[PDB]
């Protein structure tokens, strides 16, 4: 009728919105403020702010929003909220510097000890994304959020089923039921939006998008956006030294990748962000040279006879991935070096034991709401919730905590730069690809979101004819 299949790749466990991105994608949650499509941040729930001194955040919520439930969204929800994400989430907290929220009817006061301009950049995070921390169940399975579409049942890694929530906010919401289920092999995803079991897939492979394009009945859609992919280093492991690290820095060919394996649907990395922000100072180009990693691994004493071995992990959901694993392993072999290949299912568990792993490929979003620290902060700072490898580096972590309270804008941007330098000098990962997300539909799905910081999917517009 009009219910929506949608299948995604990155299977959850809890689907809190403090442990997910997904909720605010479905449209079950939303955030204080947003980005709208041209990547600026805007006030979403909040009708009027105020910022009357570096330490001090004034919110004046709006009146007329409900929570799926029929309660009320006031100052003292939004409280509870942010302060049980804070306390349940490492990513939230270190992106929260919030000392002290007070609250009363729809004015809530929000402080921190000293200067953080990023704070309201980061009360757009998904993972910031407001719920009724009053509702009577269980958060981790069916949390209770403002968007129109509330989540009625979760089979646990595997399916949600949501409903439209009628009294949504900014209008009636279009469709009547959502279902989203988890696929992680691309090509199934794309042979489900092909036999019309699902309705909407995201990160379609880069080798199906023509088969897509030439169906009638199927639409794809493109944008650049601001996700990386890359290889990343385990720094708690001894063996992989700087010497190791720039090696297999040279042992990627950047350009053919780009070319080949994204088939033009990407751009070759030197940082963490797409060099088409115009601000960034990106190092130089790393070129494909197996010479050169050789030598470099000489220096820790490997040959042919006594190879560099590294168990790489890599993982099906961002469909290039472990295409790239495998021209890695074929082009290590000339340098010395034997990887490994695991193919893992749930990538964000796996890589929580250290012992497991000496690189995995890896996919971020490093700059979605239009600010490098959120990045630093999550990524390069020992405890970062994305620092799966734990690089820490007491220099750039300077930098990084001038960063925090620097205002200026011009400023922000040549301490932003200056990370980028230093830190390149460790290869603290190998950025390979900016790439672009690529979406399909069954051609009757109209009004989803696919804009460039990769998180919006379904909003209360999106429909079916
Ligand atoms: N950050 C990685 C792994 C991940 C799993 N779930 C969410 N993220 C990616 O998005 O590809
Ligand atoms: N999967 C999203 C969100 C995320 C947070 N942590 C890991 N992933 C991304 O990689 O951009
Ligand atoms: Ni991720």
């Amino acid at each position: 009728g009009k219910d929506l299949n949608i299948s995604l790749p990155l299977k959850t466990k809890s689907i809190a919105p403090y442990e997910t991105d997904v909720p605010v994608k479905i449209g079950a949650a939303e955030s204080l403020f947003k980005t709208n499509d041209q990547g600026k941040i805007e006030k979403a729930l909040v009708k009027s702010y105020h910022q009357p001194n570096d330490t001090t955040l004034d919110i004046e919520l709006k009146d007329n929003i409900k929570f799926q439930n029929g309660q009320k969204l006031t100052a003292e929800k939004v409280k509870s909220s942010l302060e049980n994400s804070m306390k349940k989430s490492d990513l939230v907290k270190y992106s929260l510097p919030i000392s002290s929220i007070t609250a009363k009817g729809q004015k809530l006061t929000i402080k921190t000890n000293s200067a953080y301009p990023e704070l309201v950049s980061e009360l757009a995070n998904p993972f910031m994304a407001i719920y009724d921390t009053d509702a009577k169940s269980d958060v981790n399975q069916t949390p209770v959020g403002t968007g129109p579409y509330q989540i009625k049942d979760y089979k646990q890694s595997r399916k949600i089923s949501l409903s439209n929530f009628k009294d949504y906010w900014q209008g009636k919401p279009k469709l009547d039921h959502i279902t989203v289920t988890y696929q992680e092999d691309g090509n199934n995803r794309v042979r489900n939006l092909e036999s019309q079991k699902d309705d909407l897939i995201t990160d379609v492979p880069v080798n199906k998008v023509q088969d897509i394009e030439n169906n009638q009945n199927l639409k794809v859609s493109k944008e650049s956006g601001f996700r990386t992919s890359l290889l990343m280093y385990n720094h708690t492991n001894k063996k992989m030294t700087k010497s190791v690290r720039e090696a297999l820095d040279h042992i990627i060919d950047r350009q053919g990748i780009a070319d080949h394996i994204y088939q033009g649907y990407a751009k070759p990395a030197t940082s963490p962000f797409n060099d088409k922000i115009p601000y960034i100072k990106e190092p130089k180009l790393t070129k494909q040279n197996i010479e050169q990693a050789k030598m470099l691994l000489a220096k820790d004493g490997y040959t042919k006879e006594h190879p560099l071995k590294i168990k790489l992990i890599t993982y099906d959901g961002r469909p290039e991935l472990s295409k790239i694993a495998q021209v890695l392993q074929s082009d290590a072999k000339k340098a010395n070096i034997e990887i490994d290949i695991k193919s893992v299912d749930d990538i964000e568990g796996y890589l929580k034991d250290r012992s497991a792993w000496d690189a995995t490929m890896y996919s971020f979003g490093t700059i979605p709401r239009g600010d490098t620290g959120y990045f630093f902060n999550q990524a390069y700072k020992k405890d970062g919730a994305i620092n799966k490898g734990d690089y820490n580096n007491s220099n750039v972590d300077d930098l990084i905590n001038q960063l925090n309270h620097t205002v200026d804008v011009k400023e922000r941007h040549n301490i932003s730069n200056d990370i980028i330098k230093l830190s390149s000098r460790d290869v603290p990962n190998s950025y390979i690809a900016y790439n672009d997300q690529i979406v399909a539909a069954n051609s009757k799905v109209k009004n989803y979101k696919v804009t460039p910081e990769g998180i919006y999917l379904i909003d209360y517009r999106t429909t079916i004819e």
